[PDB]
C-alpha cells in the first residue's frame, strides 16, 4: 500500500479510482496505463499541444496547469491528485482536499526518459498496472532502437537533427540537452546539431538568425503551427534563405508534445522514421 513520491510516502488501502492530473506528462502516463482521469489542468491545452493519447470522455478541466482550482477539485473529491516539484506550492493546499503524489519528468537530473520509466513505475504501482508500465517501457526502448536501426541502415543517421519549436518571427526554442526530443533520437542514435547550453527542460531560447549555423541540419519544427504561424514561416527572407529550406530539409510535425512522456517520445520516434526513410 506504501507509495513513495518526492515528497515522501503516502498509503493507498484500496487503488485510488479518481485520479486528477495537474500537468500533462502526468495526464499522458496515466492515459498510457489504461486509468482514466477524473480531472486534468487546462484540456484544450492538453487537446491542441498533447493531443494523444486521447482524454477520457468525462474527463473535467481542473484548471490552468499553474493555477489549479481549489473549489471545483473539493466538490469533485478525488482520490488522488498528482503534481511535479513545478507546483510543490500547492502541495500543502492540494493536500486539504486529498492525497497528493509529486512526480517531476522535468528536474535538474535533464534525463526526461528515464525519469517517465521511474514514474510510469510509481504509478503502475499506485494503479495496480506493474505490468502494463513494464511493457510501456520495453515497447518504448524497442521502438526507438528499431527506429534508430531503420534510420540507420537506410543511410540517413549521418545528417544531424535541429528541433526547432517557433516562438514568434524572430524566437525560436531548440531542444538539445534535457528534452524529451534530444532523448529520443539519442536512443535512436542520431546526432543534434544544437550543443549550446540548455534550461532543465531541454531547450534554449534563441533568435531565429542563430539558425545561419546550422544550415546542414534536418530541421524537424514540432507542431502545431496556426495558419499565420507557417505563413510566417513560408514567407521569412531569413529562413528560405538556409541551406535546409533550399534542400527539402525541413519537416512539420504533428502535435506531439515537447515537454511529454515514454508515449511522446514512441510517437515522435516514429514520425521522424516515416519522414526520413520515406
Ligand atoms: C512545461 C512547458 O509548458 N514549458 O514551456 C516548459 C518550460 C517552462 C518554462 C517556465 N514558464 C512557464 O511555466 C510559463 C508557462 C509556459 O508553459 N510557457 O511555455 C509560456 C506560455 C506560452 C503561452 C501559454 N501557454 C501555451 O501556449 C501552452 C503551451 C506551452 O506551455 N508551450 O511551452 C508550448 C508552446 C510554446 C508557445
Ligand atoms: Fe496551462
Ligand atoms: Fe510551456
Ligand atoms: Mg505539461
Ligand atoms: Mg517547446
Amino acid at each position: 500500500p506504501d507509495i513513495t513520491h518526492e515528497m515522501g510516502t503516502t498509503s493507498f488501502e484500496t487503488t485510488p479510482k479518481k485520479v486528477v492530473a495537474l500537468d500533462w506528462v502526468l495526464t499522458e502516463t496515466v492515459l498510457s496505463l489504461g486509468i482514466e482521469l477524473e480531472g486534468a489542468a487546462n484540456i484544450s491545452g492538453y487537446q491542441q499541444w498533447v493531443a494523444e493519447p486521447h482524454l477520457n470522455a468525462d474527463a473535467i478541466d481542473v484548471g490552468s496547469r499553474r493555477e489549479p482550482n481549489l473549489e471545483l477539485l473539493s466538490n469533485i473529491k478525488p482520490d488522488v491528485i498528482l503534481i511535479s516539484k513545478h507546483l510543490a506550492a500547492a502541495y500543502e493546499p492540494l493536500s486539504k482536499i486529498a492525497p497528493v503524489l509529486v512526480y517531476s519528468v522535468y528536474s535538474e537530473d535533464k534525463q526526461p526518459l528515464e525519469s517517465a520509466k521511474r514514474i510510469t513505475r510509481s504509478l503502475g504501482k499506485l494503479f495496480d498496472k506493474e505490468q502494463q508500465a513494464e511493457q510501456v517501457i520495453a515497447q518504448t526502448d524497442q521502438r526507438l532502437a528499431a527506429n534508430g536501426a531503420k534510420i540507420t541502415s537506410a543511410g540517413k543517421a549521418e545528417k544531424p537533427l535541429l528541433f526547432a519549436r517557433f516562438i514568434n518571427d524572430k524566437t525560436l526554442r531548440i531542444h538539445s540537452e534535457g528534452s524529451l526530443a534530444q532523448d529520443t533520437i539519442n536512443a535512436m542514435g542520431l546526432k543534434n546539431d544544437w550543443q549550446e547550453p540548455t534550461n532543465l527542460w531541454g531547450f534554449t531560447t534563441t533568435g531565429t538568425e542563430k539558425l545561419a549555423e546550422h544550415q546542414k541540419a534536418n530541421v524537424m519544427i514540432f507542431g502545431p503551427l496556426s495558419q499565420e504561424e507557417r505563413q510566417q514561416l513560408t514567407q521569412s527572407p531569413l529562413w528560405q534563405a538556409m541551406e535546409f529550406s533550399r534542400t527539402d530539409s525541413v519537416y512539420e510535425l504533428p502535435a506531439i508534445w515537447t515537454f511529454g512522456g515514454l508515449l511522446a517520445a514512441q510517437r515522435l520516434s516514429d514520425h521522424i522514421t516515416g519522414r526520413l526513410t520515406q
